[PDB]
């Protein structure tokens, strides 16, 4: 499951009807009741901090890499109801242990590269432990804790971990499969 099959369906396949004409409804009074024409809302984007207010998703600590990798745009200074909408009912329930490890692995790595690497990881137990602290942090200490897990997971002892070496190192140890439940 790639990047690829993943436009398809964004394209037009995860856009409803009653969810599109409610969610439309919702979105107009935070913008300009005047233009509530609807060739103007589908035919215009809608503004960054518009989204901002869902406080919601923005509880994650790289809400830029989560709507700037799930959304589209040229020059990414406008975002869409549809796409932000989409991944938020989808990763609502609709998130599936298929879809689930997919779109993790891809917010996973703060790169957006594809591979992982120690900081990744010392970023998504960080940020959640409690960014802006001395909790833990990239220290020594956390230096080997990540190379233990690898060591005691991998064997390959890469130095990383991959989409194959995520699903299971995640789900291969009660280390971060207990945690595995939902991340965002
Ligand atoms: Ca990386
Ligand atoms: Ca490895």
């Amino acid at each position: 499951l790639s990047k690829e099959l993943l436009a398809e369906y964004q394209d037009l396949t995860f856009l409803t009807k009653q969810e599109i004409l409610l969610a439309h409804r919702r979105f107009c009074e935070l913008l300009p009741q005047e233009q509530r024409s609807v060739e103007s809302s589908l035919r215009a984007q809608v503004p960054f901090e518009q989204i901002l207010s869902l406080p919601e998703l923005k509880a994650n600590p790289f809400k830029e890499r989560i709507c700037r990798v799930f959304s589209t745009s040229p020059a990414k200074d406008s975002l869409s109801f549809e796409d932000f909408l989409d991944l938020l009912s989808v990763f609502s329930d609709t998130a599936t242990p298929d879809i689930k490890s997919h779109y993790a692995f891809r917010i996973f790595d703060f790169d957006d590269d594809g591979t992982l690497n120690r900081e990744d990881l010392s970023r998504l137990v960080n940020c959640l432990t409690g960014e802006g602290e001395d909790t833990r942090l990239s220290a020594s200490e956390m230096k080997q804790l990540i190379d233990n897990i690898l060591e005691e997971s991998d064997i390959d002892r890469d130095g990383t971990i991959n989409l194959s070496e995520f699903q299971h190192v995640i789900s291969r140890s009660p280390d971060f499969a207990s945690s595995f439940k939902i991340v965002l």
